[PDB]
């Protein structure tokens, strides 16, 4: 009764009507396949349970009397990840051969929820200076090789699906690089402010990021040609 | 020497014959193919150590001068999902394409596992009651939506393949709700008793489960043609 | 300040580079597929960051006023089992039909890991004794499975392949027996000695699987014919 929250207790509140608000829909789809709305479906329950959590305090160790964001990280491993495949599946209307360029999306992705899990888990005051440069650097080398896809050669190839995914990259890169941005602020990134203002900004950006990224593919792609299984 | 086992000892002894057993047998099986004794065997494997070590009382950390099962919820996080993806493969004889439901279930099932590892975790009396009705809860949306696949109008199909998932769910719901069941008393689940008869009933329903499961699929599937690769 | 290292921090270096001499030399490669490079590019740089790491004394954690090897299993976690992946990609050229020995191999590693981080982990001196066993037994088992695949009687079908998988065994096989040896001195293998001999020890041999395992491959296959895509 000290120390009690709403913020992550009504963010759980409507992912969990997300999910179903799907079930309902699933009668008709606005040109868009299930597809999207599947993973999409899982990203707001799992997430869903850990909002919550958070409102009770749940999921976090005292280390040295300094509270770890371990429920914060633990969902940026398996949510991130996933919200990295949706865009393979927004760009793959259908499947024939495995691809390789996956892997090196999923792969490249764990390197970096890795920087972010222990940015938190700082021993000391010296050492968080240093793992906090390689966070950001490795998202560098990510975003040029990120950028490749988009070839200026290809563009011969299809315009169509190149104006998509150029639709789709840019939103990605405001996110991705959101993060790190207010990092450079705050607990666990240089500032020893509350951390009252802190959860509420790290809580009010995934979610401008999670329904952002919903409406986003609706008029992304915008297409009438339904086709079933 | 004043806290030994010889349950958990015997336990990993019985799973590490089981994959030997199939060594010998494998030079032709009950009619029923060698994917089946796969992931069957892979079970027993990594759980058998497991086990073992709850018996010497390892894997476990003595946090406040409160032990953690922790553990119990690991073999249960990669355990429990293989025996779900056991399903798949009675239930499919040959893959031709890639499945998406497959993708629906192995996600959900990381989600109540989830459920599983903070409810042992309870840092207080009271969040404890909270994290407990969530995971059954959670097993209410899955257990309406697991019951879909077997839909009245897709009957027309095949009587066949569809008895022999209804004979599948059936056990399959059992063991699910089995420990929901055992959870309404004893540690973790409300309930100040001895650890002796706790360890001894949630280690005697796996085993229950883990050797009833493969007798199952045996008299489940029951055929007489087989296909060499 | 005082305890500060300096062969870790040259070991994500060699690293880093490695992978950015693909990138370059992609421009054409010696005779074999960029694939081979995929999977090499990967492990160096997801060890690189963990390996820096070490050097400012970071991922671990104080039990007890003992200092645990923590990040010392996680990359073993993630490397160890892609290093596996590895040899699949260099015996087929190319797939077509999904196999489950992938899954075999994938799986009983996991299994060998485990063993892995718990060695570290001995809450007791007789526990080590017990845990120490448990991990060499499993390699056996292991051992003679992976020697199966090279029957005597698939000799008739393919020389040349044949060779191929016999060269690429012999030296796996000298890595992964390599480590179970060492093990049985020093901390968390029976002795008592200074961590800096066995920090020292654990670094370089890994060190010799990373770059021995390139060039390996290099001769191993030695093709003139390329494919695209």
């Amino acid at each position: 009764m000290n120390l009690e929250s709403l913020l992550h207790w009504i963010y759980v509140a409507g992912m969990t009507i997300g999910a179903l608000h799907f079930w309902s829909l699933s009668r008709n789809p606005r040109g868009v396949p299930q597809y999207e709305y599947l993973v999409a479906m899982f990203i707001p329950i799992w997430s869903g349970l850990a909002y919550m959590a958070m409102a009770i305090d749940q999921g976090k160790v005292e280390a040295a009397g300094q509270i770890a964001h371990y429920a914060r990280y633990i969902d940026w491993m398996v949510t991130t990840p996933l919200l990295l495949l949706s865009l393979s599946w927004t760009a793959m209307q259908f499947i024939k051969k495995d691809w390789t360029l996956i892997g090196f999306l999923m792969s490249t992705q764990i390197v970096v929820i890795t920087s972010g899990l222990i940015a938190d888990l700082s021993e000391r005051d010296w050492v968080r200076y240093l793992w906090y440069i390689c966070g950001v650097c490795a998202f560098l080398i990510i975003l040029w090789g990120i950028w490749n896809p988009l070839r200026a050669k290809t563009r011969t190839q299809s315009s169509e699906l190149a104006n998509l995914y150029d639709k789709l990259v840019t939103y990605f890169t405001v996110l991705w690089i959101g993060y790190p941005i207010v990092w450079i602020i705050g607990p666990s990134g240089f500032g020893w402010i509350n951390q009252t203002i802190d959860t509420f900004l790290f809580c009010l950006l995934p979610f401008f990021s999670k329904v952002g990224f919903s409406f986003l593919d609706l008029h992304g792609l915008r297409n009438l040609n339904d086709s079933r299984q």
